[PDB]
């Protein structure tokens, strides 16, 4: 009950709830706590949490809670990020 | 949701939800209802409720509920059905 997969895009994320629940008032925080079945899009087939999201540039979001510094991918415009 | 997968014993009985509402009061009619995942065994990653029973009688059980004569195996003794 330490792992937790996001479905970004159809691309799966898996970390454990202890880095999402760093970063505390994120949505990725909300997504840590035990009432997230009800609040976000979740299948319980497969216990993934999906957002329809671009994915190369939520692996630096993810990043960001795993390491703790936020840096912008080099490959993507700014707007974008 | 109109499909219900029962796990007897290790062996998968697959049915509609109408065929167990056909008999009221008994364990499989309370398993047709929407409150059954709380009261009964249950997996979400296989949506099978698990039940700790000797399958082979099981299919003569599921065969009343579906026809709707009651038959006695004649390869289990009469005690243990
Ligand atoms: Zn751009
Ligand atoms: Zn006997």
């Amino acid at each position: 009950s330490e792992r937790i997969v996001i479905n970004v895009g159809g691309t799966r994320h898996q970390t454990h709830r202890s880095t999402l629940r760093t970063l505390p008032g994120t949505r990725l925080a909300w997504l840590a706590e035990p009432d997230a079945h009800s609040h976000f899009d979740y299948d319980p087939r497969a216990d993934e949490f999906f957002f329809d999201r671009h994915p190369g540039v939520f692996a630096h979001i993810l990043n960001y809670y795993r390491t703790g510094k936020l840096h912008c991918p080099a490959d993507v415009c700014g707007p974008l990020y």
